[PDB]
């Protein structure tokens, strides 16, 4: 149909309707008369999954050969989404599927909608180990994403009567065809015992052992025949009253059961630490054993380790422990080892969400772990007094032990220590970093510190989500920039082209009625297609500040009612986003949104003006959806809050234009694109800075904005709960006497700078051209970027776009 | 290579190595270089089971077409074995997947061993359900086995220090080839609640729900080109603190976690009871869905229904409670219904197996089942009170209610009540039923009771296990004896013949050094193959009195140390078999059997003349294996204890002489090969009773036969327990004081019988002639026989040899 899909060769069509044909029957075990839609999916499934197969292991058996430097990117979350659609994309076989599903009298659009996402992670860190695995495929790294294969992702969402309801993500309940079991390749994890001390040394006995038992799925690069593994464990009980001890274990394998959906606050549970255990444990063992089929000198010339944030931490003391305890080195050349392989990358500086785990709980899990974590504080600590002598404090500040009510280890403390690259996730981040929280450690290895500014890749956020914006660039200055996004600029020679303007406003106009139909169709109730489109899709959170977007809505709501017979430019406002179970105000914030919808979109007066909407479940699927279809992309986080952001650059890269704060990667984009081409507002860091010392007072403001003080008045009153007036009391009161977001600091600019959002949308071609301007300078924000970069200044080896044979 | 394993065509063995490497490839995702064992087993698993797929689905397409009655064998055992030599076998493919696996550079019998038993089940019931499947499918019957999933089967059973340890069985940990996940066709099933009772009638509410998700397995008729289909029930929580709710579903899981294996003592454990209605409340559900694809009063003429045991006696209560609540037919309708539908086989008369639910137990989990219960217990007591008007004891013995220290619902009864025919398993069994524990039943509707012999699929237990035999028995009467096994009979005809003598014993030395070397290779000791093999393998039992075995085994050591220098019979004597967990008696025999062997198998002056060897983790795959190199068959339960038994069956098929008691089938298959081609010994029925009446005093046999005065002795003072003088102190007071096996009444007849057995097996040919005789003789015993007669006498259907097309 469109030429960025591939194409659909007589072979190659005929060939996969055989394939179609003989996995339905042999496989599925169903004639045509009895398979139900979803049969047809597995079918799909399976015929597009044998064309990895060759390339899969002739890669692995490449990287045998050749014995690159590997790269490990360790993480607990990998929020892949739907594989199906994306295979198809990087193998160049969309085209001939659509072709060969079709001749079959299937639609294969609908087939992919049967689907699960793959929901193995919480938002923006999940999604961008997903990003950055599509990418060192696509730059032929020899690189290996190891992580947990839980059983549960994030839960899915319900509103029930305007409430959050979690249900079990139960994703593999009809089989994953995308996975391959390696039952051979189970390891063991060990947990508890004791540490005895004897003349060869230390060792770690009377442990429970759990197995960890890897399955692979393959991940295809865009169109170079390169295959990499994504290895995830699960646990599985080892072999060794009768009924009771069969039941019991259950126990060993809830370490891979479900994954911890609370994204905002640090809780020290056990079961989590395990997870984390289990998952760096299996993996050394197997990077090890890998680097052993071709002396421990050569290691970090053969092995990369990332850490994904702290979650991983502990692959730092348990590679001391395997090269000191079992491989006997003497612990200078095992730290030297360790150092030079491990890097760390931060990905927040909100201090609740920094792991800090009890000693007493580490104790009792991992004494040996310990051991060596006290040992490492120790010689650390040597070398800041040797660097710093009589700076007591810095000790206490750098210590990986916290003192207090409970002693806890810090474990971004470890991580720096044992890291040779600490890096953040955006220039600014990575600027804070180096002026706040490691300060202390900066100064001390200043040569340790990076940024490593985020990307997305083009192929999920662009060529796969959105096909017609893909092709229409295409048609102007071809496909080489699906792989090389900086190649977009050229389309700054097409901002004053009529043509391509028209192009561009109509895919997005197209994209828009797709969209609204969804709604119509799966959640029935009606939109304008014809308004600016107000997106907000992410994690709920107070740093976040979809509070501020309420305000906002509730501000248009207030005036239209106040001035009924006058124009504005109308607008459907769409928020969604998943709360972690345990966080209240971010379950009342949801509850609060969907009140707003239920008076504005029943009001008579308002019409069509305006509308409200709670996107139920936002996950990986759903923004391919609505991502495409937005006009205002929401970024407005308090300045010095959001590491970076990653949904920003997803709607830039789609054609929506941004109004945001000067935080995080906005920074970046908004630089890119000059901040002309882009609405930003409120607060810089330094501002907020200025407001902390004097104290922020959310009180002057009530009593200063008019506007803003019917708003708290309405919240207060019952306006938007009826039948329990003081449902909103907490959020009212954390607004006027306890906000850390200083919602109300940006109000005022916000409100203003969302009027000139209006004002241009009043213009299309202007508006438009600002698009391409957007568009244009996206390039930058491409996850090949970033993970060349990584490889360049982190990991030391040099990236490819050359094909391997097909 | 032997014609009954078909043929190897040039086109079949080329096509069967291009589907091999086809799944290696892509099921598989591994080249040769890598490959492990298992693949290669895998491999062929796939590529055997893709020659399934085309006759079952047209099997399943022709009972849609023709609809004919269908049978439901509803059981909680499945003792299927290895799955993949008797698919061959089924569909003619073994000489040329040998052939194909041989040319590609493996050997096929070594891939065999890689495929776990799935031992779904204890012993012999478990495996007449499976011998049953097969015969249904060679008798052309649109049968389905229904059960249950079990994550872990039968535990697998080690010797540490003499003694039994139990392994969890986990049979699923590297997939199952031969079975299909529907999860499209699951269903929920209810638990707990209460009932109201409105207007419309009683309704079941506030239950808590699992669902029952079915895997199907193909079972495959011995070349008849039908495969019927075996459903089995897996446990999964439904979808509907956010961490502990996910880990908790766990608990809804665990009830098809486990076969329970206490074959000797019903617990009325609620686990238990849990998967007895859930097998009958999913398949009843499937029976009734299939049933109205194509009005109630012809549902008899449409299903039948077989109980295995009373283990789904919930069927019975279950069936009234849907047609009643949820149909709406009035209850006389629902019950003429229900008997016509529902039979039911007794498979013992020890009373302490037989199934006794507290009431208090089905009140809370089953409360409406309860009702349904009293309703027609009610009813059938009306009827007992107008035939046998005042006798208020038969009233009494024949409730379904039992009163005393708990009230117990007696399954028993409520399955003759339900049932339109009962049946024992043996004449013996089933006049045993009539004159004793159901004599009242029977005194009421003499017209429900029936005898259905047992029987063995001579597919596993002849063709599959023992080629060679089956190959010479060919080479004189062709090949059509396989489904028609009283062909036999035409082996009279070469009694005297010279040739056929030799060929009969040369395969029997040949299965002897086979199973020597298996023995050496896997547990490395050594035996001497030209003894003779005296196999003892069954669940460990008071009542099959291993016991016996034990004191002729010390009775021939005893004898050999007073006379060194004479000439004895050389023997080894091969006992194995599992003992319920809790069933402290059968531990201790077990460990009996291994301290004998500790020391007569070490003393110096026995020599190779004798071997004691306790043959470790008996189950199918290893039954296959020793049966066919046995050469005296060891079934001497106490007369009247043994229902039937199926093993006795197997040793007769395969070229052993009997040794036994005239309990069970021993009777029906010493009259079938004559009295004196069968060494039988031992107490009739009748005798054990004239015992009991004047009272078993077992010191009345230590008194009298000083022999077993010795044994008791040395078992007493530590002779085979050095280091713990009183070990078998529970063994001996046992024996003496509380021995409801009457071990010592059958030990005189017993140690005569064995002095008969080792002067015949002096003579080879007279041992041969007699064997000759007694193979020639077992085609009754075929379960061919037994279905035909289930379906002509209780099914009302025709069995049929015919072919569906290929
Ligand atoms: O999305 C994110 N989750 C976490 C995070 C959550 C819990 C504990 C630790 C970190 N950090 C985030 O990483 C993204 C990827 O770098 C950034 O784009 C986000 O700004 C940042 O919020
Ligand atoms: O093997 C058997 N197990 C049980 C049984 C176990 C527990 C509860 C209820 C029954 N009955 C048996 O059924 C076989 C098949 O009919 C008979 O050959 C055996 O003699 C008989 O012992
Ligand atoms: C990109 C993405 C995120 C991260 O979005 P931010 O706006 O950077 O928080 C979260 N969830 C999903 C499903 C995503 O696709
Ligand atoms: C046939 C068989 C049984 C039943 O044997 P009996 O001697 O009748 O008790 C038990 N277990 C296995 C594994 C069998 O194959």
């Amino acid at each position: 149909q469109i030429s960025v899909r591939g194409l659909a060769g007589v072979e190659n069509v005929t060939e996969l309707k055989k394939n179609f044909n003989r996995h339905l029957h042999f496989t599925l075990v169903k004639d045509r008369n009895v398979a139900t839609p979803r049969d047809y999916y597995f079918a799909l499934a399976h015929t597009v999954r044998d064309h990895l197969v060759g390339r899969w292991i002739r890669t692995q058996q490449h990287y045998y050969e050749k014995d690159p430097k590997r790269i490990y990117y360790l993480s607990l979350e990998f929020y892949m989404g739907r594989t199906l659609q994306n295979t198809m994309v990087n193998l160049a076989l969309e085209n001939a599927c659509d072709e060969a599903t079709y001749q079959l009298g299937l639609d294969m659009e609908e087939l992919e909608e049967i689907e699960e996402d793959a929901g193995l992670g919480n938002g923006g860190l999940g999604r961008l180990a997903a990003c950055f695995l599509d990418s060192m495929a696509t730059l032929g790294l020899a690189a290996y994403g190891y992580g947990i294969r839980y059983e549960f992702g994030i839960f899915n969402q319900k509103i029930c009567g305007g409430w959050q309801m979690e249900e079990a993500d139960d994703w593999l309940r009809y089989g994953n065809p995308w996975e391959k079991a390696r039952p051979e390749f189970t390891l063991p994890v060990h947990f508890y015992g004791r540490v005895e001390h004897t003349s060869q040394g230390a060792k770690w006995v009377d442990t429970q052992v759990v197995l960890a038992m890897p399955y692979d799925t393959p991940v295809p690069g865009y169109r170079n025949n390169v295959v990499n593994t994504m290895r995830l464990w699960s646990a599985k009980a080892p072999n060794d009253g009768y009924i009771q001890a069969v039941l019991d274990r259950n126990l060993a394998e809830n370490i891979s059961r479900v994954l911890y959906p609370n994204d905002n606050f640090f809780e020290g549970k056990e079961l989590r630490l395990k997870q984390e255990y289990f998952v760096v444990a299996a993996t050394l063992q197997d990077i090890i054993r890998r680097f052993k089929s071709s002396n421990f000198d050569a290691f970090p010339d053969k092995v990369a380790i990332q850490l994904n944030d702290t979650h991983p931490s502990l692959a730092i003391p348990e590679l001391m422990r395997v090269l000191v305890d079992l491989e006997r080195l003497d612990w200078d050349k095992a730290w030297e080892v360790t150092v030079k392989t491990c890097a760390y990358t931060n990905h927040t500086v909100l201090p609740e969400a920094l792991e800090r785990w009890p000693v007493h709980l580490l104790e009792t899990l991992l004494p040996r772990h310990l051991q060596i974590i006290y040992e490492i504080n120790q010689r650390f600590l040597n070398r800041v007094a040797a660097a710093f002598p009589g700076d007591v404090d810095r000790l206490r500040r750098m210590s990986l032990v916290e003192e207090g009510a409970v002693k806890r280890i810090n474990m971004a403390h470890l991580c720096i220590a044992g890291s040779h690259a600490v890096n953040g996730v955006a220039r600014i981040h990575s600027e804070i970093l180096k002026k706040t929280i490691f300060k202390d450690f900066y100064e001390l290895e200043p040569h340790k510190f990076q940024n490593k500014t985020n990307g997305i890749t083009p192929r999920r956020w662009l060529v796969l989500c959105n096909p017609g914006l893909a092709e229409i660039i295409a048609e102007r200055i071809g496909e080489e920039y699906i792989s090389d996004l900086d190649q977009l600029r050229k389309l700054l020679s097409y901002v004053d082209d009529e043509a391509f303007i028209r192009d561009v406003a109509k895919v997005k106009q197209e994209n828009k009625l797709k969209f609204a139909a969804y709604l119509e169709r799966e959640y029935k109730v009606h939109i304008n297609p014809n308004s600016l489109f107000d997106v907000q899709v992410k994690r709920i959170h107070e740093y976040k500040r979809q509070l501020l977007n309420c305000l906002h809505v509730i501000t248009l709501y207030n005036r239209i009612k106040k001035e009924p017979n006058k124009f504005v430019v109308p607008r459907t406002v769409m928020i969604g986003g998943k709360a972690a179970p345990g966080y209240h105000m971010a379950k009342m914030i949801i509850k609060l949104i969907t009140a707003i919808g239920d008076v504005v979109n029943h009001d008579p007066v308002v019409g069509d003006r305006l509308r409200v909407i709670f996107l139920e479940n936002y996950r990986v699927s759903l923004a391919e959806k609505v991502i495409p279809a937005a006009d205002l992309s929401e970024q407005i986080s308090t300045a010095g809050t959001e590491a970076s952001g990653t949904g920003n650059m997803k709607f830039m890269l789609n054609g929506a234009l941004t109004i945001g704060t000067m935080d995080g990667a906005n920074v970046e984009m908004a630089e890119e694109a000059g901040e002309e081409n882009f609405f930003i507002f409120g607060m810089r860091v330094e501002d907020v800075d200025r407001l902390d010392q004097r104290g922020y007072n959310a009180q002057e403001y009530y009593d200063r904005i008019p506007e803003l003080r019917q708003i708290i008045e309405q919240l207060s009153s019952g306006f938007f709960s009826p039948k329990q007036p003081d449902l909103f009391k907490d959020i009212v009161n954390m607004l006027m006497h306890h906000d850390r977001f200083k919602v109300f600091a940006d109000y005022e600019e916000y409100v203003k700078c969302q009027e000139r959002v209006s004002a241009l949308y009043k213009n299309p071609r202007e508006w438009t051209r600002m698009v391409i301007r957007n568009i244009a300078t996206s390039g930058k924000f491409s996850s090949d970027r970033t993970i060349a970069q990584y490889a360049r200044e982190i990991w030391g080896v040099e990236p490819s776009r050359q094909r391997l044979p097909a």
